[PDB]
């Protein structure tokens, strides 16, 4: 029962990873899209977020 | 062990807060690469998700 | 107590269901600007990331 509930984390955990790497290859599709203009961050004149695990 | 799982979860919590923090900022990218054709979800003809914490 | 943690971890579940939502939604608007370059992945020259709930 406490083993079910960290069973469930563990596989979560497998699932953000999971899903960051489409997160990040989108994010690198975007910064080659916006290479001209100055990058994704200079063309929304916005700081740049990063993912931290 | 009880207080393990509820500092697993926050750290999670804390993880995907920034992971959706990169991911709203692509599509505000995705928004500007897409505003003469009617934005992201008029040329995918979808109905646009949203995201809800 | 234990129910309590296992409502947080529903309610994280709910959460990243919609925020892949958001992220799918993205990676079908980068294969569309992508098109005629043979995709975001040969693009970047890549393997393709997909996403596993
Ligand atoms: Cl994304």
């Amino acid at each position: 029962d406490l083993r079910e509930v960290e069973k469930s984390i563990s596989n979560l955990e497998k699932s953000l990873t999971s899903l960051s790497e489409v997160v990040l290859q989108n994010r690198r599709g975007l910064d080659l899209l916006f290479l001209k203009e100055g990058g994704l961050c200079a063309a929304l004149k916005e700081e740049c977020a990063f993912y931290a695990d």
